[PDB]
């Protein structure tokens, strides 16, 4: 296997607007087929970049900064990853490709729609097209976000191709606090990969050991990679400086679940959940991180120059985790001389409870995760047991504040995505599974469990486990549009969960 930390971590360069006033800031970002090297080792791989790009260029912008990105697509005609025809049906081109700022509190027609996709130059657009320019007003919390591909039933395909990227929303109101900044805000795309000996990406075209009955290229249920990347490079190293560190870290993995550690012992100390700022900062010695879930968090080296610690990782994929390949997603190095005293802080005291606020409870929705078995024999996973395309059920009215209350049923957890809005997670509560399944009946066997820490903040990606009932609280705005709820493991998306959500303003 591939020798571990031998490369230093890439750090993407921020992107710089092609025009800028104090009014309006415009940038231009083209998807290009690319080459380059994730290991010393391997030859330069071929991969799809936003600028061509892997991971695309950090974006910084201000809270309120009145931001828009043309998108664009110059990409091949043709995809280099294995196509499933089967999955859907709509003429249309086999590329097609829309941007979904991840987080973002965006208006309907910037969102990145799956069906507002396009094609090369814009030459083929999807039914619910509407624009060229996205526009992200930033008008939310400061907070870690970030962008990737989400076109219709190609966004396993598109994301693992390499179109990820950070974005990031800085509130002036958080400067204050004195968290580390600029060299020492660092963050770190976690993304695994399966690499051919010629250095080409491997995603499989089939199952293992595929049924004839199965068509060819064919969806697979789950993808679990040989290799762990961080900011494009496979398992690299960091030199840092014996001080604190602001690390920004997210999963852009398609399946993938990590447990994080480091191999010292040592704790990190979460400041920040996908939504922004915790309440209260919180020291951790580990945390679970699914597909799209952000942890802002700080890392304190102070203590410990001159050592080499792993970020290690103990959850496994299709297996137990291998100690010498994904137990391992990089190694810190406490070797970079100061370059001036660490003036960070690390303050308990970071932002208002999202208990403080008091809205009416306008609906509770009960929803399950399910699904059925197609024509092949192959699964595929429902949101209610509805697909993507039938009319849509989710229609929370704009302003109002609904629970949703999720049923979990199957034999993994689901990573929950509400497009828009970002939401307060209420409680978990273990059920009887085999009694839901035969007779619909909800019977708990275990009382409701608060969220831990991690998650008394704002969430826009939650993990809804086995066996278990989630409930939620979102406030539906402030935008009212054509929006989506999903399942953030690609694989899942794609057949066939994902939902409309459509937030109404009667
Ligand atoms: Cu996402
Ligand atoms: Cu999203
Ligand atoms: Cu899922
Ligand atoms: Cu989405």
């Amino acid at each position: 296997t591939l020798e571990k930390f031998v490369d230093a971590l890439p750090i993407p360069d921020t992107l710089k607007p092609v025009q800028q006033s104090k009014e309006k800031t415009y940038y231009e970002v083209t998807m290009e087929e690319c080459t380059h090297q994730l290991h010393r080792d391997l030859p330069p791989t071929r991969l799809w970049g936003y600028n061509g790009l892997f991971p695309g260029p950090t974006i910084e912008v201000k809270r309120n900064e009145n931001v828009y990105v043309k998108w664009m697509n110059n990409l091949p005609s043709t995809h280099f990853l294995p196509i499933d025809h089967t999955i859907h049906h709509s003429e249309e081109p086999e590329v097609k490709t829309v941007v979904h700022l991840h987080g973002g509190v965006t208006p309907d027609d910037s969102d990145g729609y799956p069906e507002a996709w396009f094609s090369k130059d814009f030459e083929q657009t999807g039914p619910y097209f509407k624009r060229e320019v996205y526009h992200y007003p930033n008008q939310q919390r400061g907070a870690i976000l970030w962008y990737h591909d989400h076109a219709m039933a190609l966004t396993r395909l598109n994301v693992y191709a390499g179109l990820v990227g950070a974005y990031i929303i800085h509130d002036p109101k958080e400067k204050r606090l004195k968290l580390p900044s600029d060299e020492y805000d660092v963050p770190l795309l976690i993304t695994d990969r399966t690499i051919n000996e010629d250095g080409s990406l491997f995603y499989p075209s089939a199952p293992e050991n595929p049924s004839p009955s199965l068509p060819n290229p064919s969806i697979v249920p789950a993808f679990c990679g040989e290799t762990i990347l961080v900011n494009g490079k496979v398992w690299p190293y960091l030199e840092v400086e014996p001080r604190k560190y602001r690390f920004r870290v997210i999963n852009a993995s398609n399946t993938r679940t990590y447990n994080l550690s480091l191999d010292n012992g040592g704790d990190f100390i979460q400041i920040g959940s996908d939504g922004g700022l915790l309440p209260r900062s919180v020291k951790l010695n580990s945390f679970s991180l699914a597909p799209a879930e952000r942890y802002d968090i700080i890392i304190d080296f102070t203590a410990y120059e001159g050592e080499s610690i792993i970020l290690a990782n103990s959850a496994g994929c299709g297996g137990d985790v291998n100690p010498e390949t994904d137990a391992n997603i990089m190694q810190f190095r406490v070797t970079k001389p100061l370059a001036q005293k660490d003036e960070s802080r690390k303050p308990k005291y970071l932002a208002s409870y999202p208990s403080v606020q008091h809205e009416r409870i306008q609906n509770i929705r009960t929803l399950k995760l399910a699904g059925t078995q197609d024509e092949y024999g192959r699964p595929v996973l429902l949101l209610n047991n509805k697909r993507w395309h039938d009319p849509v059920t989710e229609t929370p009215k704009v302003g109002t504040t609904e629970i949703w209350s999720i049923i979990n049923p199957t034999r993994g957890t689901h990573p929950i995505h509400l497009h828009l809005v970002s939401f307060r997670v209420l409680d978990r509560r273990p059920f009887d599974i085999a009694r839901y399944q035969e007779s619909g009946e909800l019977s708990y066997t275990g009382p409701a469990v608060p969220p831990p820490p991690s998650e008394k903040g704002w969430k826009d990606t939650i993990q809804a486990h086995a066996g278990e009932v989630l409930r939620i609280a979102a406030t539906f705005g402030p935008y009212s549009g054509r929006y989506v709820w999903h399942c953030h493991i690609l694989e899942h998306l794609d057949y066939d969960m994902m939902r409309p959500m459509d937030i109404t303003d009667p």
